[PDB]
């Protein structure tokens, strides 16, 4: 599983259960093209979205639709959606998790990158 | 000030100071049109960004450089940058303070919003 994305929700003190997103990456011409799609498990978790082979170096865009998941909740969110933009890079082999916490007018991401 | 933007820096203790940043707007045929930008100050604030007439109703995103800060002191960071995308003035104006708490791996964003 070379990249997860882990989201919680800092109202309930729970997984954030499913919560949208959509990964992109950035082609030659400076567009976003799109690459991997899901919704979180029942734990926040979202796996599976791509392969080794398949995960080259590149900016890669993960974009949560945290504004439908606190609409759900009959919650008014600031955030049309929480943005992670990063380079993959290869030192090693590495696994990413991108993790996000989510709160109706903030948000906290952070990534775990292992061996 | 209807649009004000402050980043602080999570492993010095200190204000951001000199990150730059660039605003955009979302135009009617879904595209980003550039609407602002600047860097911050010694306090870690940029101020003056845009005015009461000119914000108008609309979706916003704030890309705060925040690989260029990292680099700047020796780190190379995580993300390419933080992104902040909101819907601003829907019920009529208020006043945004936008904020980042910056870590090499990790951001935190918040917003307060005053009438
Ligand atoms: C210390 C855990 C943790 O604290 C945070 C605080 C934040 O503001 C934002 C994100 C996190 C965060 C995580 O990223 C996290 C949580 C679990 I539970 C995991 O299994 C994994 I992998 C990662
Ligand atoms: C970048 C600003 C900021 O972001 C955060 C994110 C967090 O999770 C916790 C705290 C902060 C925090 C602040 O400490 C802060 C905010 C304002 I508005 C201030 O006027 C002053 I002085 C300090």
């Amino acid at each position: 599983c070379p990249l997860m994305v882990k989201v919680l929700d800092a109202v309930r003190g729970s997984p954030a259960i499913n919560v949208a997103m959509h990964v992109f990456r950035k082609a030659a011409d400076d567009t976003w093209e799109p690459f991997a799609s899901g919704k979180t498990s029942e734990s926040g978790e979202l796996h599976g979205l791509t392969t080794e082979e398949e995960f080259v170096e590149g900016i890669y865009k993960v974009e949560i639709d945290t504004k439908s998941y606190w609409k759900a909740l009959g919650i008014s969110p600031f955030h049309e959606h929480a943005e992670v933009v990063f380079t993959a890079n290869d030192s090693g082999p590495r696994r990413y998790t991108i993790a996000a916490l989510l709160s109706p007018y903030s948000y906290s991401t952070t990534a775990v990158v292992t061996n």
